[PDB]
């Protein structure tokens, strides 16, 4: 509270660490459904069903232009990619399984890097 400060974690390396994790996700062989925005003119249903589209190239642009205030807002956008994927794809489809695999991959890197 006012003039009563908690100790806080060193956040000076957060930007570089998030960039490294995002590079690892960009180069994963199962990243292909998530590298660019879904084409809203060509994919039936996506625009109406998915209220907040997100993809790796959009996250990369936001990270490069100072649009994440902290590392938690970055992780929210990554998780949104995989939450959208589950909403729109059957678990046993190629895209569905790719999403489950990438979520698992991300959360381990996240835990190992920051927790
Ligand atoms: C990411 C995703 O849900 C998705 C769906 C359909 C596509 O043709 C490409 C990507």
């Amino acid at each position: 509270s006012m003039s009563v400060k908690k100790p806080k974690r060193d956040d000076s390396k957060d930007l570089a660490l998030c960039s490294m994790i995002l590079t690892e996700m960009e180069t994963h062989e199962d990243a292909w459904p998530f590298l660019l925005p879904v084409n809203l003119k060509l994919v039936p249903g996506y625009k109406k069903v998915i209220k907040k589209p997100m993809d790796f190239s959009t996250i990369r642009e936001k990270l490069s232009s100072g649009q994440y205030p902290n590392l938690e807002t970055f992780a929210l956008d990554v998780r949104l990619v995989f939450d959208n994927c589950e909403t729109f794809n059957e678990d046993d489809s190629d895209i569905g399984r790719a999403g489950h695999n990438m979520r698992k991959y991300f959360e381990k890197k996240w835990t190992d890097t920051f927790k």
